[PDB]
């Protein structure tokens, strides 16, 4: 068996010994094979972001780590990077003087490494704290990153307002809206009106409420509480891509940098 196995369908879904589900990865995506648990013939023990489990052969490619990319973090000395596919960063932290700057540094969860513990600053932040941003500071953001011709520009208020209602972090909201819809200016965002990529006021007011009342019924209280990885959190079930959260956490990180650094 080799070290890493890249996953072949469109989506492939991870089992427990037993084999009931236990999440779903994306194609493409680098999985650990793990030697502390048998992998036979029908099925391979392997781990996936926080996640361990089994897969099933024909789900997996054997990749060969001097020719393939295989996924790997590393340090430029201020912020620390995942490198999740051929020269594609996530910013996932700081900078901590126990990283060798430009060493490559692996990892199956993302948290625990050879010679320290990583805290990414909104992975794991339970996202019914509400944010210390106004609506007013959150609108300015748009113009500090450049961002033109959104349909989330001046959607503070709104954010606000359902982090009232349903008790779900507007900082977070704006964060997951941003990913989903390209900062506001996807064409199919608007003419879906589905800013989050969920499966007076206007479309786009009623579409932010609408999306954070489903997230707090579907996730929040339903126990996943925050984004995380394929173990625990959003993750798990809201995307294949196994790192959805981690996108998530780093457009709040760039917005709460940009912002001043009130959360």
């Amino acid at each position: 068996n080799a070290a890493y196995y890249q996953v072949v369908p469109v989506t492939a879904n991870v089992y427990d010994s037993d084999g009931e589900k236990l999440s779903y990865i994306s194609q493409g995506s680098v999985v650990w094979l793990d030697k502390d648990r048998k992998s036979d013939d029908k099925r391979l023990a392997i781990t996936i972001s926080g996640l361990s489990g089994y897969m099933k052969t024909e789900d997996l490619q054997a990749l060969d780590a001097s020719k393939d990319f295989i996924p790997y973090y590393e340090s430029d000395g201020h912020r620390f990077y995942h490198y999740v596919a051929q020269n594609a960063s996530i910013p996932v932290a700081s900078h901590l003087s126990d990283m060798e700057v430009g060493k490559k540094y692996y990892s199956a969860d993302g948290l625990h490494f050879d010679g320290f513990k990583l805290e990414n600053p909104f992975l794991f932040k339970d996202l019914t704290e509400a944010t210390n941003y106004s609506a007013e500071e959150l609108d300015k953001v748009f113009s500090l990153l450049n961002i033109n011709n959104s349909l989330l520009e001046n959607k503070g208020a709104t954010f606000k307002e359902a982090e009232e209602h349903y008790h779900i972090n507007a900082l977070y909201l704006l964060a997951h809206s941003a990913l989903e819809s390209n900062w506001g200016r996807s064409k199919i965002a608007k003419d879906k009106n589905n800013f989050f990529g969920i499966t007076t006021f206007d479309d786009v007011d009623k579409g932010i409420l609408g999306a954070t009342k489903w997230i707090k019924e579907n996730y929040i209280d339903r126990g996943r509480t925050f984004l995380g990885n394929k173990a625990s959190g959003m993750n798990v079930e809201y995307a294949s891509d196994p790192y959805w959260g981690e996108k998530i956490a780093s457009v709040m990180m760039k917005i709460n940098e940009k912002l001043g650094g009130k959360d």
